[PDB]
């Protein structure tokens, strides 16, 4: 077939058009008034330039020798393409450029500048060419054509997250024809996140000796099948943040400890993993399930608060401590003397009176114990070299007193140009229920101290103690492996605010979530 | 030249031999003793001896095909070459050698005295004729001393397959010392233990779709102008290796990301550091003991500390009797008052670790006091949870009380141990909120593998992983001359640590409970 000889890939950019599921189609806009959607978006322009450009000769001859049997790229435009180009760059830096037009003659224009009459009369121009592979530079029309006549192999798809106003769009690239072969990391140029995917059609080695003989020791290992990871073992590049948590599922699902845990439901558990997330490049919310961020955010104003009374949180039907404060719960604690709703001396207590001795949950606890809350921002701010900036929840004086240990052990912070970097070390972690909240709320927290600091997020990064996957969450799971990643959405933060304690609610706002449908874990 | 055409390989196992020690590559020499080998059973390296002598790749004979027919103007299997001697050891069960085409080198044997499959030659000249009248894959010389120094000297080998026994036994004859200018190693594998011995594999080199290979190059149009440019001239060896698969590479390549790609930052003191933020070291101690081999450390001092931890001693007078002088600095009349600890004796440090492990939440008064069932007993509770409620998530043991920080002589840098128990196995994460990759680390990675044999012993389990997270780890700027000097030296086979297996209680441990067994080790390296 042709498209696999000659070597025709497309190459495009869409963002989104003007409640509100989502698929690949939600990526669409493509121009407006003859113009891009977007007032200039240099990283998407940048790997444009790298991608259409890129030779490699070596591997031409391999081409050359298919090709006839039957050094620089063929980029092929259409006339509103060719035309909305800034005039001071034609022909495009050392490319063959190619129009399809109906009323252009190729006089009028170089000898270098190929005109084509029709689509049919391309393959013509290529077997008498000497060139690597074949960019449809596009246009609304042009990819419907290239498309419509299975002409296209690989898609090079930028996905840009964020909203314009568009009248032109690629077409809905059928899923039965095409599919998803690689997803790069997140990038946020222009005041956008965007990542870049693949769209593929569907059907000295004295060292790589030498490495199958150090590989000479290697050992259906858990009950998890092959068929199942199937779009998850069917990408070949998976760059996109969100597979550092993907892959610790996998890891555990494949290769998991099988444990009782005290409730007996069964963990399949492994033990010492890290994540990091560019918190300058996107906002880590997972997009493979919808996560809401209400509650979490509450939870974390509570905490600020110095706050342990489980019931400002219930009123406000934030349900995270619920379970937690319950006669019943408490009773199992051996905590009878403590009220429904008393989380005892849990994280907000730590951070605004550590080594306070804890009453109940109504006391005034002003200016006793230690204000480690005030105490790292002061030194992020006063002595940000500094390798104390320690935030401890665990206070080993106060476990049997709280309704459970921090299942968070302490946050350290770091400050390098302007930047601050966190690290949350967290003994417990339910990757399928929990971790995905766990990375919200400490990039939020990471985002609200960078502020009041006057500081630019840098690294979240979570380290796992226990990561257990839960039995009867395998199922759910499984589903999500097999999701693709969508681009992060992005926080802003009311900029007004410059004292930890002055977050309200309002001042907390997520754009652009771009995510697949809820999952009920169970 | 005649060793590219026709790929002649050796392979070997050297154990150290019979004899304030130094060390080099020709530690490792020892090859067999009264007809046979040094050693009874060591199956790792047996396995590794049949996978690499019987490996073939189908698709790859065909260009070998080529190039070796194109030379001589013109199932798979190996060739294997052995002396006589060698070939009397094996014993009649596995001769010939399984899935191998056996060659025999012999003056007094001719084919007539062997029932066995096997080629007879009398010349190395007659092997080269052999192998341009055959079908093989790759040609591996098994050796005999005599076999190995002959084919060396005939610039045959295009590589050495070399095991280090990291054991010592009698031995009647030896491998050949290697010229390094003739082989240099260019791959060390992960360190195992096997019938009672650490050993590694290294390869000694002789000196003098691919449309989704595309796809990649275009995932990379936004890489480095990388930060501090230290010169590549200086990493010369740690660059020259294709596989640095020894876990004391987990070490040296975090000196190395730090090295360049470090942040430059002026520290608590004035001096100069490069540091980033979030490393995890893993070191399975089931395997090896992870003493740093690239230069020369101690355990004696470190040991008594964590004796002194245990003990929940703070008292730095009864380190300084034992002459160890880790915690002295931080003991003296300047460093106590410039922590603001006027009203605080001479190497009285305070409510440090060992306070904190005993009797986190107590009073501190002073470092005599007895504090006998006062404040949390931290490690007598991790003890009980590994034992009774070993799946339990919640076996931390922590230093970082935050209500002592500012009467401690200084806050811990080793904040916590968390616990993990599967299938009677034990592992340890410890996290570092402050880690000297150069002077520290080395220790604290020994410290906290030592605490994991010592706690999964007196809880009736095996030691499984150390794993080691960094918060802020720094490299001193005055160390970093002598770090290039250690990431250019290749590592040795890790040592063995033994517990006397009479300690049941935690407490009940001593100096002379603990023995580092074949510490095999580069030369003491100043730092400074
Ligand atoms: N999002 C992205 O990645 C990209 C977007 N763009 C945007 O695309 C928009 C323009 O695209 P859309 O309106 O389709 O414009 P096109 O670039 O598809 O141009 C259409 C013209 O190409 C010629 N043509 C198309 N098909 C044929 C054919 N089958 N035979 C002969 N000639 C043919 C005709 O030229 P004639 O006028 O001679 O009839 C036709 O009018 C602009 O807003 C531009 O900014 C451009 C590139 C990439
Ligand atoms: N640790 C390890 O990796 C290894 C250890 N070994 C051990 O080493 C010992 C055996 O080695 P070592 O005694 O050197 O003896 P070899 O195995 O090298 O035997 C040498 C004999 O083979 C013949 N031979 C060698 N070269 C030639 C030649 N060029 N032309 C004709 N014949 C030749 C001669 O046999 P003839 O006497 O018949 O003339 C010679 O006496 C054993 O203990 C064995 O277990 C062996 C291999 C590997
Ligand atoms: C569609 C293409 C090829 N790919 C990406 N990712 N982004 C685009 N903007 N591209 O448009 C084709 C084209 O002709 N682009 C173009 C627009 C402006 C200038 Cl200055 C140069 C090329
Ligand atoms: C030298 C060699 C091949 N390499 C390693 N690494 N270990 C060894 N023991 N080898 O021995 C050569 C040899 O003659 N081996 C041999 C093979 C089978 C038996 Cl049963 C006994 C010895």
């Amino acid at each position: 077939q042709v498209c696999d000889v000659f070597d025709i890939y497309a190459i495009c950019a869409c963002c989104k058009v003007e409640n509100e599921v989502f698929n690949n189609y939600t990526f669409r806009g493509l121009g407006n008034k003859g113009v891009l959607p977007w007032k200039c978006i240099s990283l998407d322009m940048k790997y444009f330039r790298a991608v259409t450009t890129y030779v490699n000769e070596s591997k031409y001859e391999k081409l050359k020798y298919k090709r006839c049997k039957y050094l620089q790229n063929v980029v092929v435009m259409g006339r509103t393409n060719w035309e909305s180009i800034p005039k001071k760059f034609k022909p495009l830096s050392n490319r063959i450029n190619v129009i399809l037009s109906r009323t252009l003659k190729k006089e009028d224009f170089d000898e270098d500048v190929y005109i084509i009459n029709k689509v049919e009369d391309l393959i013509v121009l290529l077997g008498k060419l000497n060139y690597y592979k074949c960019f449809i530079l596009g246009g609304s029309v042009v990819y419907q054509e290239f498309l419509e006549k299975k002409l296209i192999k690989k898609i090079y798809f930028t996905r840009i997250n964020s909203t314009y106003e568009c009248d032109v769009f690629f077409p809905e690239i059928n899923e039965n024809e095409y599919q998803i072969i690689s997803v790069s990391d997140v990038y946020t140029s222009n005041n956008t996140t965007l990542d870049f995917i693949i769209y593929k059609k569907t059907n000295d080695d004295e060292e790589e000796d030498d490495f199958v003989y150090f590989n000479f020791n290697k050992e259906n290992k858990n009950s998890i099948h092959p068929n199942d990871f199937q779009i998850y073992n069917s990408l070949k590049y998976k760059y996109h943040p969100e597979y550092q948590y993907l892959n610790i599922i996998y890891d555990i699902m494949m290769n998991g400890n099988k444990q009782s845990d005290r409730t007996g439901v069964g963990v399949l558990s492994k033990f010492g993993y890290i994540m990091k997330f560019d918190l300058s490049q996107y906002f880590p919310l997972l997009t493979t399930k919808k996560l809401f961020l209400r509650g979490i955010i509450e939870e974390l104003l509570w905490f600020i608060r110095g706050e342990t009374n489980g019931n400002t949180l219930l009123n406000k039907n934030v349900r995270i401590w619920e379970a937690n404060g319950t006669r019943e719960f408490l009773d199992n604690r051996k905590l009878f003397h403590r009220e429904v709703n008393d989380l005892g001396p849990i994280y907000g207590f730590q951070w605004r009176h550590f080594g306070a001795e804890y009453t109940n949950m109504y006391d005034n606890y002003e200016n006793k114990g230690v204000d480690q809350l005030k105490n790292i921002i002061n030194l992020i701010k006063n002595d940000p070299t500094s390798r104390r900036i320690l935030l401890c929840a665990w206070n080993v004086k106060d476990l049997d007193q709280m309704a459970l240990p921090p299942c968070h052990i302490l946050c350290q912070f770091y400050v390098f140009d302007g930047k601050l970097s966190c690290i949350m070390y967290q003994r417990s972690c339910d990757l399928g229920l929990g971790v995905p909240f766990n990375i919200a709320s400490y990039s939020i927290f990471t985002h609200m101290i960078a502020q009041v600091c006057n500081l630019q997020p840098a690294q979240f990064i979570h380290v796992l103690g226990n990561a257990h996957v839960y039995n009867n969450h395998i199922d759910s799971l499984k589903i999500q492996l097999n999701r693709i990643p969508y681009p992060f959405p992005t926080l802003k933060l009311n900029p007004d605010i410059k004292n930890i304690e002055d977050f309200t609610i309002s001042d907390f706002t997520i754009q652009n979530y771009v995510h697949h449908e809820k999952i009920s874990m169970d």
